[PDB]
């Protein structure tokens, strides 16, 4: 119709005149006003086949075709697809008409195929392992999530070591030591720490503000990285600072230690081994940086690690909490749905500005200041202070 | 922003004016939109949380929440209905939040939850039945479909008792005959025949036209529904045509009709157990209607489906089969969803107008007419006759 394309046309431009926030936000009512304009079989059978993506994505990755076909200049056919990465030459061609239709590929007039912005997506390393993640290892969880909750008749998951997770993969570990036993998994999951979010804290987070007189002398720390897998946040920080005074450390395992030498600079960032649940060692330290790491635990384990690096703080010293701050209405899908997930896999939550002060009141912490840095979907640093 | 509630406004307003098939136009448009507008981030997100949907409604009718909501009045606050239904209220307050977000239920301002269109859906018996079938029977069969096909090499399945089907539910039976078995699966089924699809193949089929001079005379059959289920189209055949003569006889077996004789006319419609892999007893009748049948059936067994039938056809006898047709280019995600589900499943595909010629010219079969009654997404009854 000459309509639906007037709108493409309108949505396209206004989502052109705007930033990524904006377009976040057009996306979100693009979304609430197909659901609202779908028949009720409309909705059913969205649900039920919505589910096809992950599936036929993690076959496309199995096969190479979207680094394949990422890296061709001119539209396939599905018979050159299917024979030049392995494929049934049938099969290749039902797997690309639906791609085609969710748009994980582009089909021409010919019917031949190239690349959309979400086969290039499928394509990067990082993300790919994060789609490979949500297959791997959040389905069965989500599979196994309603039958766990009617056994128990509907508990408030609290334990990392007693939710759906535990019978969707029949163990009693909790899902980070459950890990470690699985070769394939850590393998991908290796590739999702070099998976960079932008933007970062960094674009509104006033650090000569937050700094105040605070001084670096002697040798004092200015960033501890507590968690920061390959230290993007390191890296980052010394990019944009690159003459403000002070020790930046990067905190983690030495197994995740080891994978970030390859690209880490070659000074300014030391690499301290160290796990979380034990100690700080940096003391008196301007910056004590946790980004996503809270939310992977219940709160009597999230406080358990606050309590660790209490002892090693100044006045001066600061724990910044870089996470998810969803609001207490009008909660998006982006910030929801990794609640069930969490939920389900590791018993914990995302936690509202009252949840994390809350939780941090009980380590003895006192919230300073929020700075947001995406929107609207609430990405934000939160100062805490002792007293 | 006031930039979305502007769109919203606009598109609301464009889909109110047009038709359903409109709507329709404008949803496929506004979903094309949403992904060609994300970023890298948003796609893998996208693709790892709509998960969630189908999960989370599994939990919903399992409490009865959608069912409990849609008889509401007045707003719900997190509390009340977690009391009401024997939920744990923070659990609770976890669901109705993503809920709310995904438009399966409305938050209020003050932070409490009334009905959506969608928890009005979910609370119709027969399309919750259809998303309880999509989490028990669906999606296990996806979640076997990339290791499956990485381990037989992607190869062209053809075979109902050779798919996902069988490694997801560790058994060598075909998907019919393995249902059969299951009490609480074979429950749900029986409650999803009681939707009915709308609109139907008579919004547009001429039976007069395609009647011409046949005659009922002395007692041929007008209408044989096989595997009609309800009988839903034999009573919409009655509604609208009520002085044509001839017999209308419903089709199926002997569970699904008794199960009909609940909803359907005391007289008009005669009730005949019929197992459609047999021989058709009904001679000479008009019309030989298949309804998303042959669909559930690979090549080799839907032709055997109708090989049974054109031995009692007459000159005038038309086998008419009411399904989808998907274009050979453009296709929509409901109809390649749908095709790879039953791939997996059922070892079956959709087909195009092509296909099912080239499969009903096997069983001696030529096409004479096709209807359409549903757009963008294709069904057509497509009218067969001899030679
Ligand atoms: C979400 S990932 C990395 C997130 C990182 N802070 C960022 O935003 O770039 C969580 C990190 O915490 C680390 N981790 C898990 N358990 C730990 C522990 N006990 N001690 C120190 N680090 C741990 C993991 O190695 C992983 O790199
Ligand atoms: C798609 S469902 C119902 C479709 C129905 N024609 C309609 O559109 O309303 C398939 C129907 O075929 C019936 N069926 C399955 N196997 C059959 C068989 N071997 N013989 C006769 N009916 C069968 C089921 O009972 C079910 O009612
Ligand atoms: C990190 C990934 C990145 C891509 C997908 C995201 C989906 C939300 C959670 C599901 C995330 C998250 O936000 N935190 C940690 C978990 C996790 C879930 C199960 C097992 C192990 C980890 C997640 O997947 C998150
Ligand atoms: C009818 C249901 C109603 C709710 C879900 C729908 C989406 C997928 C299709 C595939 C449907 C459909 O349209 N056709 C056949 C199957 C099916 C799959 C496995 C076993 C048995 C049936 C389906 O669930 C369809």
């Amino acid at each position: 119709m000459e309509t639906v394309a007037a709108i493409k046309t309108l949505i396209q431009q206004l989502a052109q005149s705007t930033d990524q926030f904006g377009r976040a936000e057009i996306n979100d009512a693009l979304r609430e006003l197909q659901y609202s304009l779908e028949t009720p079989f409309d909705t059913v059978m969205r649900m039920s086949l919505d589910t096809c993506q992950v599936a036929v994505a993690r076959i496309g990755s199995d096969l190479g075709l979207f680094k394949h076909l990422s890296q061709c200049a001119s539209p396939q056919s599905a018979e050159e697809l299917a024979d030049h990465l392995g494929c049934g030459r049938e099969l290749m061609s039902r797997l690309l008409r639906y791609m085609a239709s969710v748009r994980m590929v582009q089909q021409t007039d010919d019917i031949k195929y190239i690349s959309s912005n979400i086969t290039q997506t499928l394509a990067v390393p990082g993300l790919e392992a994060g789609m490979r993640h949500a297959f791997e290892n959040l389905w069965p969880v989500l599979m196994a999530l309603p039958d766990f909750l009617a056994e128990r008749k509907y508990p408030d998951i609290v334990d990392a070591k007693d939710t759906a997770f535990q019978k969707a993969f029949n163990t009693d570990q909790d899902c980070f030591h459950w890990l470690a036993t699985q070769p394939t998994r850590i393998a991908n999951f290796k590739v999702l720490l070099t998976d960079e979010r932008t933007p970062n804290f960094l674009s509104t987070f006033p650090l000569e503000k937050e700094l105040g007189s605070w001084s670096a002398e002697p040798e004092k720390a200015l960033f501890v990285d507590i968690g920061g897998g390959m230290g993007h946040a390191c890296i980052r920080l010394r990019e944009k600072y690159p003459n403000q005074p002070g020790r930046v450390i990067l905190q983690d395992l030495p197994p995740v230690l080891q994978a970030a030498q390859a690209t880490l600079p070659l000074s300014g960032i030391e690499s301290m081994p160290h796990n979380f649940h034990t100690p700080q060692p940096v003391q008196g330290a301007k910056f004590y940086f946790l980004r996503l790491i809270l939310r992977d635990f219940p709160d009597h384990q999230a406080l358990e690690i606050l309590q660790n690096i209490v002892p090693a703080m100044d006045a001066e010293s600061r724990i910044v909490i870089d996470d998810g701050v969803p609001p207490e209405k009008g909660a998006r899908w982006a910030e929801t749905g990794t609640d069930i997930c969490i939920m389900s896999a590791l018993g914990s939550k995302e936690r509202t500005q009252r949840q994390w002060e809350e939780l941090a009141a009980k380590a003895g912490l006192q919230l300073q200041a929020l700075y947001q840095y995406t929107w609207p979907v609430v990405n934000a640093a939160m100062v805490f202070s002792l007293q």
